[PDB]
């Protein structure tokens, strides 16, 4: 038994939400919160800037210092940095943005990070902002994901999309 409340569940291990993932991370303080990054860490806008803006900056400091240190990413690639006040750990995360004309096939490899994980609380990666497909995404994590993952969909409508056409 864990902490997650009000999810539906869609297979055996993933289960989904209409709730912001800042809100979710207050209230259940996961292990692991997936961040929708970019292979710079930085922190602007959708899932990374609201978690970053939720940790007063914090998120952005500890990411400066793991790029200067390491280089950035790879799309498709991760790194396992602080949760600040929202988790134990975040899991960065970097889906393809089609929005800068990344390979969607690198969805999959980024959704392989998250089977390092035995629980994660997670935004659908690749989708709103970056551009792809959000119903594709959700495939792609049902199909990749092994672990238990519980994704919180931030846009309502979306939400009501995804569960109504989900096979
Ligand atoms: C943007 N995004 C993913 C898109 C969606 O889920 O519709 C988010 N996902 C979950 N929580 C969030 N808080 C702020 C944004 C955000």
């Amino acid at each position: 038994v864990n902490s997650f409340s009000g999810y539906l569940k869609l297979t055996d291990n993933v289960y989904i939400k209409n709730a912001d993932i800042v809100e979710e991370a207050k209230k259940v303080k996961p292990t692991v919160v997936v961040n929708a990054a970019n292979v710079y860490l930085k922190h602007g806008g959708g899932v990374a800037g609201a978690l970053n803006k939720a940790t007063n900056n914090a998120m952005q400091v500890e990411s400066d210092d793991y790029i200067a240190t390491n280089g950035p990413l790879k799309v498709g690639g991760s790194c396992v940095l602080s949760g600040h006040n929202l988790a134990k750990h975040c899991l960065h995360v970097v889906g393809p943005n089609v929005n800068k004309g990344e390979d969607i096939q690198l969805l999959k490899s980024a959704y392989e990070n998250f089977n390092q994980h035995e629980v994660l609380l997670a935004p659908l990666l690749s989708a709103g902002i970056f551009g792809a497909d959000p119903i594709h995404s959700l495939r792609v994590c049902v199909d990749t994901v092994r672990t238990n993952v519980y994704l919180a969909v931030f846009d309502k409508n979306l939400y009501d999309k995804l569960v109504s056409s989900f096979l």
